[PDB]
RNA sequence: GGGAGACUUGAGUGCAGAAGAGGAGAGUGGAAUUCCAUGUGUAGCGGUGAAAUGCGUAGAUAUAUGGAGGAACACCAGUGGC
Protein backbone atom coordinates (compact mmCIF):
# COMPACT_ATOMS: atom_id res chain seq x y z
CA UNK A 1 0.00 0.00 0.00
CA UNK A 2 2.94 2.37 0.65
CA UNK A 3 6.74 1.75 -0.67
CA UNK A 4 9.91 4.05 -0.81
CA UNK A 5 12.36 1.91 -2.87
CA UNK A 6 11.43 0.42 -6.16
CA UNK A 7 12.86 -1.36 -9.47
CA UNK A 8 11.56 0.09 -12.58
CA UNK A 9 11.66 -2.55 -15.73
CA UNK A 10 11.98 -0.55 -19.08
CA UNK A 11 11.59 -3.65 -22.07
CA UNK A 12 12.55 -1.89 -25.02
CA UNK A 13 12.10 -3.71 -28.25
CA UNK A 14 11.48 -2.47 -31.96
CA UNK A 15 8.58 -2.68 -31.67
CA UNK A 16 6.54 -1.38 -28.47
CA UNK A 17 8.27 -0.36 -25.18
CA UNK A 18 7.21 -1.23 -21.83
CA UNK A 19 7.77 0.04 -18.46
CA UNK A 20 6.94 -2.25 -15.03
CA UNK A 21 7.52 -0.61 -11.92
CA UNK A 22 7.64 -3.28 -8.95
CA UNK A 23 8.76 -3.27 -5.43
CA UNK A 24 13.21 -3.85 -4.51
CA UNK A 25 11.57 -7.34 -4.62
CA UNK A 26 9.82 -7.88 -8.06
CA UNK A 27 6.11 -7.68 -6.87
CA UNK A 28 4.36 -5.50 -9.47
CA UNK A 29 3.46 -1.94 -8.66
CA UNK A 30 2.35 0.11 -11.92
CA UNK A 31 2.95 -0.15 -15.72
CA UNK A 32 2.26 0.94 -18.49
CA UNK A 33 3.30 1.04 -22.55
CA UNK A 34 3.20 2.86 -24.92
CA UNK A 35 0.59 0.60 -26.68
CA UNK A 36 -1.50 1.31 -23.31
CA UNK A 37 -0.63 5.16 -23.96
CA UNK A 38 -3.02 4.84 -27.68
CA UNK A 39 0.08 4.61 -29.96
CA UNK A 40 0.21 2.15 -32.44
CA UNK A 41 2.12 0.89 -34.73
CA UNK A 42 5.85 2.59 -35.62
CA UNK A 43 4.47 5.04 -33.35
CA UNK A 44 4.63 2.92 -30.29
CA UNK A 45 8.19 1.95 -31.02
CA UNK A 46 9.38 5.61 -31.15
CA UNK A 47 11.34 7.37 -28.43
CA UNK A 48 8.44 10.23 -28.04
CA UNK A 49 6.27 6.66 -26.63
CA UNK A 50 9.39 5.49 -24.36
CA UNK A 51 9.01 8.86 -22.54
CA UNK A 52 5.08 8.95 -22.18
CA UNK A 53 4.79 5.30 -21.09
CA UNK A 54 7.64 6.10 -18.23
CA UNK A 55 5.74 9.21 -17.38
CA UNK A 56 2.46 7.84 -16.87
CA UNK A 57 4.17 4.51 -15.15
CA UNK A 58 5.97 7.16 -13.22
CA UNK A 59 2.93 8.98 -11.58
CA UNK A 60 1.11 6.13 -10.48
CA UNK A 61 4.09 4.39 -8.90
CA UNK A 62 4.64 7.78 -6.92
CA UNK A 63 1.18 7.90 -6.10
CA UNK A 64 1.14 4.63 -4.41
CA UNK A 65 4.40 5.75 -2.76
CA UNK A 66 7.36 5.61 -3.79
CA UNK A 67 10.15 7.91 -3.99
CA UNK A 68 14.09 5.96 -5.11
CA UNK A 69 13.76 3.07 -8.37
CA UNK A 70 16.62 1.62 -9.76
CA UNK A 71 16.28 0.85 -13.44
CA UNK A 72 16.94 -1.85 -15.53
CA UNK A 73 16.87 -1.70 -19.61
CA UNK A 74 15.83 -4.73 -21.98
CA UNK A 75 15.89 -5.36 -25.11
CA UNK A 76 17.41 -3.13 -28.10
CA UNK A 77 14.84 -0.54 -28.50
CA UNK A 78 15.39 2.96 -29.27
CA UNK A 79 13.46 4.84 -26.30
CA UNK A 80 15.29 3.88 -23.04
CA UNK A 81 17.21 6.91 -23.05
CA UNK A 82 13.63 9.10 -23.06
CA UNK A 83 12.00 6.44 -20.80
CA UNK A 84 14.60 7.49 -18.17
CA UNK A 85 15.03 10.90 -18.74
CA UNK A 86 10.93 10.19 -18.44
CA UNK A 87 11.18 9.01 -14.82
CA UNK A 88 13.53 11.40 -13.91
CA UNK A 89 11.76 14.49 -14.54
CA UNK A 90 8.38 12.96 -13.31
CA UNK A 91 10.14 12.92 -10.09
CA UNK A 92 11.36 9.53 -9.41
CA UNK A 93 15.32 9.39 -7.88
CA UNK A 94 16.90 7.17 -10.14
CA UNK A 95 19.87 5.80 -8.20
CA UNK A 96 20.90 2.96 -10.47
CA UNK A 97 20.71 1.57 -14.39
CA UNK A 98 21.76 -1.78 -15.66
CA UNK A 99 21.62 -3.20 -18.59
CA UNK A 100 19.93 -6.81 -18.27
CA UNK A 101 19.82 -7.46 -22.24
CA UNK A 102 19.85 -11.24 -22.63
CA UNK A 103 22.98 -12.23 -24.38
CA UNK A 104 22.64 -16.28 -25.08
CA UNK A 105 26.20 -17.98 -24.94
CA UNK A 106 25.09 -19.51 -28.32
CA UNK A 107 22.17 -21.61 -27.27
CA UNK A 108 18.70 -21.73 -28.71
CA UNK A 109 19.38 -21.39 -33.08
CA UNK A 110 17.55 -18.07 -33.95
CA UNK A 111 14.95 -17.67 -36.55
CA UNK A 112 15.64 -17.29 -40.18
CA UNK A 113 16.55 -14.12 -41.80
CA UNK A 114 13.76 -11.89 -43.71
CA UNK A 115 12.82 -12.01 -47.01
CA UNK A 116 14.82 -15.41 -48.40
C1' G B 1 68.57 -53.97 -67.17
C1' G B 2 70.92 -58.33 -64.55
C1' G B 3 74.87 -60.12 -60.76
C1' A B 4 78.63 -59.17 -56.46
C1' G B 5 79.96 -55.07 -53.28
C1' A B 6 80.41 -49.95 -51.04
C1' C B 7 77.81 -45.15 -49.48
C1' U B 8 74.40 -41.63 -46.75
C1' U B 9 72.24 -37.03 -48.89
C1' G B 10 66.13 -39.53 -50.02
C1' A B 11 63.26 -42.66 -46.71
C1' G B 12 62.60 -44.54 -41.90
C1' U B 13 64.29 -45.67 -36.57
C1' G B 14 66.64 -44.11 -32.07
C1' C B 15 67.47 -39.93 -28.64
C1' A B 16 65.75 -34.56 -26.74
C1' G B 17 62.10 -31.29 -27.33
C1' A B 18 57.09 -28.10 -29.36
C1' A B 19 52.08 -26.92 -30.55
C1' G B 20 47.32 -28.04 -31.46
C1' A B 21 38.70 -26.99 -31.84
C1' G B 22 42.83 -34.24 -34.60
C1' G B 23 39.73 -38.65 -33.29
C1' A B 24 36.89 -41.86 -29.82
C1' G B 25 34.45 -42.85 -24.81
C1' A B 26 32.47 -41.26 -19.99
C1' G B 27 31.31 -37.30 -17.22
C1' U B 28 30.45 -32.27 -16.15
C1' G B 29 29.56 -25.96 -16.07
C1' G B 30 27.16 -21.27 -17.10
C1' A B 31 24.16 -17.82 -20.16
C1' A B 32 19.77 -18.02 -22.96
C1' U B 33 15.10 -20.00 -24.99
C1' U B 34 10.60 -22.73 -24.10
C1' C B 35 7.40 -25.05 -20.74
C1' C B 36 5.62 -25.95 -15.59
C1' A B 37 4.55 -24.06 -10.39
C1' U B 38 3.83 -19.89 -7.33
C1' G B 39 3.64 -14.33 -5.98
C1' U B 40 2.79 -9.28 -7.69
C1' G B 41 -0.22 -6.88 -11.35
C1' U B 42 -3.74 -5.07 -15.11
C1' A B 43 -5.38 -4.60 -20.16
C1' G B 44 -3.05 -5.21 -23.37
C1' C B 45 0.87 -8.33 -25.70
C1' G B 46 2.99 -9.75 -30.22
C1' G B 47 3.91 -8.41 -35.19
C1' U B 48 4.33 -5.38 -40.24
C1' G B 49 5.98 -1.26 -45.26
C1' A B 50 1.00 -0.93 -43.22
C1' A B 51 -2.06 -4.61 -41.07
C1' A B 52 -4.28 -8.85 -39.63
C1' U B 53 -4.20 -13.99 -37.85
C1' G B 54 -2.58 -15.27 -33.02
C1' C B 55 -1.85 -15.06 -27.20
C1' G B 56 -4.73 -12.23 -23.11
C1' U B 57 -10.10 -10.52 -17.85
C1' A B 58 -10.63 -18.85 -17.68
C1' G B 59 -5.77 -12.66 -15.65
C1' A B 60 -2.04 -12.39 -20.64
C1' U B 61 2.67 -9.61 -21.74
C1' A B 62 5.82 -7.90 -17.81
C1' U B 63 7.82 -9.03 -13.29
C1' A B 64 10.23 -12.17 -8.87
C1' U B 65 11.45 -16.87 -6.89
C1' G B 66 12.08 -21.62 -8.18
C1' G B 67 11.45 -26.59 -11.11
C1' A B 68 11.85 -29.58 -15.77
C1' G B 69 14.05 -30.75 -20.06
C1' G B 70 16.50 -30.34 -24.78
C1' A B 71 20.13 -28.23 -28.13
C1' A B 72 24.51 -24.93 -28.94
C1' C B 73 28.92 -23.58 -26.47
C1' A B 74 29.00 -15.87 -25.78
C1' C B 75 33.58 -13.31 -24.22
C1' C B 76 38.69 -15.81 -25.57
C1' A B 77 38.55 -15.80 -31.39
C1' G B 78 43.00 -14.23 -34.44
C1' U B 79 43.52 -14.71 -43.87
C1' G B 80 44.74 -18.19 -35.58
C1' G B 81 45.52 -23.83 -34.88
C1' C B 82 44.67 -29.04 -36.17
Amino acid sequence: KNIESGVAHIHSTFNNTIVMITDTHGNALAWSSAGSLGFKGSKKSTPFAAQMAAEAATKVAMEHGLKTVDVTVKGPGSGREAAIRSLQATGLEVTAIRDVTPVPHNGCRPPKRRRV
